[PDB]
């Protein structure tokens, strides 16, 4: 069993038609979220059913989601959450 929000996900970064909110890195390891109010607005709605980012962030969160940021415009990730590769969702827990 891989948890609706997993899959969900990875379809919503994966579309190309939602690339301009939610997309992945060119390597394909990470995904971005551009224009987070635009994002909670139409993207959560349609796809999670609620404009809350907190929400979905707690979600990333509780499934092990990092954040990633430039060394001294929201990168999220995690090792089993690929480019190309829906199967290993299955390998992420919590
Ligand atoms: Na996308």
């Amino acid at each position: 069993h891989v948890p609706a929000f997993l899959t969900k996900l990875w379809t919503l970064v994966s579309d190309p038609d939602t690339d301009a909110l939610i997309c992945w890195s060119p390597s394909g390891n990470s995904f971005h979220v551009f224009d987070q109010g635009q994002f909670a607005k139409e993207v959560l709605p349609k796809y999670f059913k609620h404009n809350n980012m907190a929400s979905f962030v707690r979600q990333l969160n509780m499934y092990g989601f990092r954040k990633v940021v430039h060394i001294e415009d929201t990168e999220f990730q995690h090792p089993c959450f690929l480019r190309g590769q829906e199967q290993l969702l299955e390998n992420i827990k919590r």
